[PDB]
């Protein structure tokens, strides 16, 4: 079997693209862990694994589809000091993943290719969930107040 | 099998300050246990008897040296009233016991001897452990303000 | 609610005393271990733990009157090079202690406190029973002979299978 | 409490270099699973793995110094068709990382800096172990032949149940 | 890789050193068993197991570096009749083990090397609790007189872990 | 009570054989290992903790007897690059041992003496069971081929299961 070659560049496109994605979700857990903010930081850890769990999945279609994955180059990355900085970062990069998942969904669909269609659909469903948690936690700091989201958020143990 | 005095000394030394240390952070625990801030007088009996092995370990060094502790002499101890002096006390402290650690730690190696060194070099990752987590408390009260963490830190579930 | 300065002096001076026998105790605990004698290192270390258990109940009791305690001031520490030595200085400082805790314990009750002069008199009675334990195990030795009676502290005969 | 630039900049290296390593090793087990040998897989698997508690120390450490972690740079990433040249590749990888290493440790050390240089010493033992490892792997297969030695590492089973 | 033939040598003396220990130790506990004298037969066993490991990760050690273990040459072992010439004998090859120790860390340490460094320390860290033991044990047997401290080890021993 | 100076020397030399032969188990057991040939290191391993057991009760016996063991003195220790050198040595020793045994039997039962002879016996089996491994493992090396018999005896230490 043999891939067309729009289907590999839209496969290692998403690749690279959540790859970013694992760098970026790793260090602000780190950062959100050592300044003490301890259940920011189980959440983001967990997104991670998610996200590249997703790039396992991705890697393994692409090396079915007799093609070689991409490992060496990798997206910008961007990091913040306060809260709202991280959540904004996490919207955009997730934003602009939706975008170009739904764009190869349909250019796949309509090139007769099914499964990477379906693999696609399951990633893309994944990003609306995490952006939709984004926006709300966005909108309850906007309203509450960052010293109180920063209290309720601290474990101290 | 006698050592060096310079690392007696040392060591000598050392154990007063983590002694000062074990005094200081039992009475600040008793302290902030009697004003109701349950999780801060955990934390701090927790650290009081860390220290407690510190002391232990390092006079039983000593002490197989064939040498001569001392638990006479001490430092001076200083107390707060609110949780910003508590803090700022126990950052100083073991700042200062961070500077003598390095320098012993160097004479030591210097000087032909090796368990003592590694002793000490377990320490001074402890302390720098305690002292980066005393610095980021006091960042996060600083954001806060007094109020907020206190409230945090009260727990008020006696059980009668 | 307010303690008097005397009373508050009083627990400061105990906490004092208490706090020197804890130092004493632990390092001839760890002297007597250095040396090869295991039983009473092993009773020794009990016995400063005891001591713990007296200042902080101390401690707790003083904190409650609206005081503050101190942990600056520490009485003189002896050590000793024999058993006997060590035996004596024990023996003199917990008879130090009985002194001054029954003259507390008279002031106190006659000037109106009864809860601190309770925790006096179980001290107090702490005190005694190891002052008797030190007594009998002078005697002990004394009749016995300084080598044959160490002879028996000292033992390397497999004691961990039971 | 504040770190000199050497430090960090050393820290920063050495992590951008357990991430190259982390993403090669991980992508040479994929490779070698899809190709039909598993316990080369496995083994490649836990490998990648361990550089990754690497990495993680590695950025908990500069974290703690005050320092920026950079996830931005990366080295350079080469991949292999038979197995010596997969061998090959991590040997020189190795290699590599066990010099940086030691520069870093001695430079290090020679500042008045302990725990950095520990952590430090911890990674170099454990790269050493690999790196000994592929060694004697390669002079085995290298003597045995590369058909007979794939023979000896490829199974028939349906998914395995873990 | 490869290592230089200073560490080497260093590692084959330490090898050979801890060789003849073993021989010695061994056999001190037959003959101390022979005699009736329990216990002491048991803890000379645990020290020979001890020095048995010791060998066994030198072995490893130097193998790792491409060298030759030297299985062949010892040392001279020394045996006594009384208890007090088999302690001293344990004192002497203690005393020049930690010497060598010493002067070995010192120069692989100068040299950038220092996994090999690490094992050295914990070698020279266990010869030292070793040699603490044997010297309070000597200061023991010279206080209590040797035919009282030999009716302490006889009997008595009664294991029953369950 | 004591034992002839005979027997003793006999023993003697026995314990200084069984030494000999622990420490160059021990180390070729090491060396396969460390190549990467793990079966026949597990192998080794046993070998040498058998002989060395046979030098502890050999020493018993010698004390048992009021002799004086000698711990000192060692034999010639021989070292192989591939497997057949290994096998060879073994061999080697095997059959000193042997002889030595049978002899030693034979002398030390003509002079009133039978413990010892019993002790003798049972190193003789053990030593023979063992010799007769070797011999069959040198034939099947023979037989098959350096290689093949290498790839069955390697093993990956995955431990990730
Ligand atoms: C890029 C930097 C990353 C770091 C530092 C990181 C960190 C970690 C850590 C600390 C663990 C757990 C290790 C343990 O508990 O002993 C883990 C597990 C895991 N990682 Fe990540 N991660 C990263 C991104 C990745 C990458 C690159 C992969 C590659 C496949 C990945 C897939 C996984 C998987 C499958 C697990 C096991 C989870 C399970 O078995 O349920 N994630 N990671
Ligand atoms: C000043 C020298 C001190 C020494 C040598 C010392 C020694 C020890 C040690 C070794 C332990 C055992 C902890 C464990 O096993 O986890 C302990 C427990 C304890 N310490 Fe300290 N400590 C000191 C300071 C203090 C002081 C001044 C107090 C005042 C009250 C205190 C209160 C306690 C208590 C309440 C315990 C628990 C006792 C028990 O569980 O029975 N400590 N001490
Ligand atoms: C030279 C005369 C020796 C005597 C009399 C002797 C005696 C013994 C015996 C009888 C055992 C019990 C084995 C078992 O229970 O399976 C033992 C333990 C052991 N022996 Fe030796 N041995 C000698 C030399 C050696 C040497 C040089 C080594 C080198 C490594 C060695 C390796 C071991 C090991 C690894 C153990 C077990 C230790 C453990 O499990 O942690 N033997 N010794
Ligand atoms: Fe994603
Ligand atoms: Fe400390
Ligand atoms: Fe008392
Ligand atoms: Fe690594
Ligand atoms: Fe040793
Ligand atoms: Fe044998």
């Amino acid at each position: 079997m043999q891939g067309d070659p729009e289907v590999i560049e839209f496969l290692n496109e998403q690749l690279t693209a959540e790859l970013t994605a694992i760098n970026q979700y790793f260090l602000h857990a780190k950062l959100q862990d050592h300044k003490g903010w301890t259940k920011l930081a189980k959440y983001t850890r967990a997104e991670s694994f998610d996200e590249m769990r997703h790039a396992e999945v991705l890697t393994d279609r692409i090396l079915l589809l007799d093609g070689l994955p991409n490992y060496q180059r990798l997206f910008h990355v961007r990091v913040g000091q306060s809260v709202t900085e991280m959540f904004q970062a996490d919207r955009e990069v997730e934003l602009e993943a939706i975008d170009r998942l739904r764009r190869g969904i349909e250019v796949m669909r309509a090139k007769h290719d099914i499964t990477s269609a379906n693999v696609f659909e399951a990633i893309l469903a994944d990003e609306e969930h995490h952006i939709d948690y984004l926006e709300t936690q966005l909108d309850l700091i906007e309203k509450l107040g960052e010293s109180l989201y920063l209290s309720t958020v601290i474990e101290q143990t």
